[PDB]
């Protein structure tokens, strides 16, 4: 439990990144500690309505086969709806890039 605000933060920008994060660990928990490679990219045209869902999904990435697979382990991910306005501002079109999740 990391909080909205421990100290000073909710605008530093790795609260925000944080929330994106939270799509990156939940990918792994799809596959294994198999998503756990390195040395590839996964960059991903998505977008995300303020439902919670994408509805644009495309490997713009560097890595073929991490791509394609990601586009399923994301879709069967837990990801909630977009609350806070900064954090929604950016969800409804926030193309990440998924690589070798810590």
């Amino acid at each position: 439990a990391e909080f909205g605000n421990t100290k000073n933060n909710g605008a530093s920008g790795a609260d925000i990144n944080n929330y994106a994060g939270q799509i990156k660990s939940a990918i792994e928990s799809k596959f294994y500690d198999a998503s756990s490679y390195a040395g590839k990219t996964c960059t991903l045209r998505i977008k995300l309505a303020p439902d919670g869902m994408l509805l644009d999904i495309k490997p713009e990435g560097g890595d073929p086969a991490l791509c394609q697979a990601a586009l399923a382990a994301a879709k069967l991910a837990k990801i909630p709806k977009p609350p806070s306005q900064a954090v929604y501002e950016v969800f409804k079109n926030a193309p990440l890039d998924f690589k070798p999740h810590h």
